[PDB]
């Protein structure tokens, strides 16, 4: 059981680079439309507090610069939707695979292809958190990185990379130009709100402990919904919902072990630790598996 | 820091299906060959203990079904390397990237990626652990799942998935077919082998907390590099070798921290433990990161 991203390669045969006087970026290049953090159209000094929509009436299509590899395309229009900008270009991309574009919720996973000057570096797994940050992996010039899922030949895409925290996390928007999360495209400090623990994530996880061998934590203690949401509460966990106990069904089966079970497990090791124990290797409680990821690799 | 895979692209562009009989497993697809692990070539009741040689000299081209999704690449000719199958077929794959094959060493690391009939499912990164093995995560249908790194344009392809060892963990073969470890193509209850921490990357893990400003157990002392190697082993950490002082050059000047006193930081955190103090918020030193890797996260 490791953190597993979706093959890539759907998505890097999109990537491109987008270039606005000295201020670069990535982009995602489907169909006819170029798609890009709006960003890019800032010159240092407007970095820091800009108006967008004042800089963007002084732009023309002559002042985007397009790069797909070696071949530069050439821009026949621009449009602003929210923080996302749209560059319309004079050809197709031969390589634009189905897709859709999606919001996530907080809990939800997905994969990052980290790209620097359109050019794809790595790829791994990300969960979009409580508090609409996410806990990636991104250095300077990692604007515009993407987020998606594939299902069935089927790319959806719910991240555009913007930036990085003051405490190393991370935001961004979803493809129509939305932040997740209080944040704005601005080089300004700000914080996010506390974050809490995904809770049916932990779960899960645990599940995967189990068909994996590891096995340590289980108890005989039981526990009712509501007395463990009490107590995840109390630690920072997010509420466990029905709706989340039905979803954990199928591992539930497959394990023998009913969900409120795993739970009373969960509650001993919030109130106990680890006591220098180790699951699936981790010292830690790990959160960002969902249900269908471990199911998906189990 | 994360685990980070290369992305996939290049590889998945090479993945076929191999069946021969009902026995079915990944190809990789390069130019005018497709390279399989020869266990394809087993029926069931070849699988415990196959004669290769005779199950080879049985089979004809038109025996091997070769498939890119759906689409059939006629076999033309055929030849066993080692524990690889190599399958001449009559269409250069117009995807084949730049490539190179390598033999890794134990504490290298690579991605892999997860194919099933074929179809890639998966990418992740992995180390080579120092008994050979490999700490993935694969299910039935996984035979033949590659593993590789990306430098540039060119992949080099350093592992080809063979089986799963009774304790869950993972053994192969480099794609020229010669495994990693004592393993043999057989299908039989082969143990791993005592497993070591990878010293070279653990202090690869301490430069990169140097890196962070978290270095509270840098000590005021020096090691000679067969000191370091002898106390190493009372605590099942393997040796250094003079590469692994060499690949440890660049953290070494980025930090001014020479290799033989970050040598003595380590020596002093396996004699007197962790003082219940953490190293990048963590209390377990992590070995799955190789210099290259802690370069790559931090530059
Ligand atoms: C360490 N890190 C982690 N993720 C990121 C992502 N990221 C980034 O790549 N770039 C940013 N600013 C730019 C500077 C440029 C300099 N040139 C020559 N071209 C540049 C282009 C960009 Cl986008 N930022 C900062 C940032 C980007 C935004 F999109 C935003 F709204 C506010 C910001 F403060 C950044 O975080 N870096
Ligand atoms: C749980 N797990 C993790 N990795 C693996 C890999 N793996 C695999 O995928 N297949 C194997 N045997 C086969 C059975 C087949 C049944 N049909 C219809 N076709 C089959 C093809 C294969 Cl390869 N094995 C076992 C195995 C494979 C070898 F290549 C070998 F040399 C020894 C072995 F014992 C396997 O481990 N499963």
């Amino acid at each position: 059981f490791r953190k597993m991203a979706f093959p890539s390669g759907k998505v890097e045969g999109c990537m491109v680079q987008v270039t606005c006087g000295t201020t670069t970026l990535n982009g995602l290049w489907l169909d006819d439309v170029v798609y890009c953090p709006r960003h890019v159209i800032c010159t240092s000094e407007d970095m820091l507090n800009p108006n967008y929509e004042d800089l963007l009436i002084r732009k023309s299509n002559h002042n985007f610069l397009v790069q797909a590899g070696n071949v530069q395309l050439r821009v026949i229009g621009h449009s602003m939707q929210n923080c996302v900008l749209k560059l319309k270009v004079d050809t197709a991309n031969p390589k634009t695979p189905k897709y859709k574009f999606v919001r996530i919720q907080p809990g939800q996973t997905f994969s990052v292809l980290a790209c620097y000057n359109g050019s794809p570096s790595g790829v791994y797994q990300c969960a979009m958190r409580p508090n609409f940050t996410i806990k990636g992996s991104f250095l300077n010039g990692s604007c515009g990185s993407v987020g998606f899922n594939i299902d069935y030949d089927c790319v959806s895409f719910c991240y555009m990379h913007h930036m990085e925290l003051p405490t190393g996390v991370h935001a961004g928007t979803d493809l129509e130009g939305n932040f997740y999360g209080p944040f704005v495209d601005r080089q300004t400090a700000q914080a996010a709100g506390t974050d809490t623990t995904i809770t049916v994530n932990v779960l899960a996880w645990l599940y995967a402990a189990v068909i994996n061998g590891d096995r340590w934590f289980l108890n005989r203690f039981t526990t009712t919904l509501n007395d463990f949401n009490l107590v995840a509460m109390k630690y920072n966990y997010e509420p466990l919902t029905q709706d989340h106990v039905d979803i954990l069904g199928p591992l539930s089966a497959q394990t023998g072990i009913a969900v409120l079970d795993m739970c009373a497990s969960l509650k001993e090791l919030l109130q106990n630790g680890m006591n220098g124990r180790t699951i699936l290797g981790s010292a830690l409680l790990e959160d960002e598996f969902t249900p269908f990821d471990v199911v998906r690799q189990c």
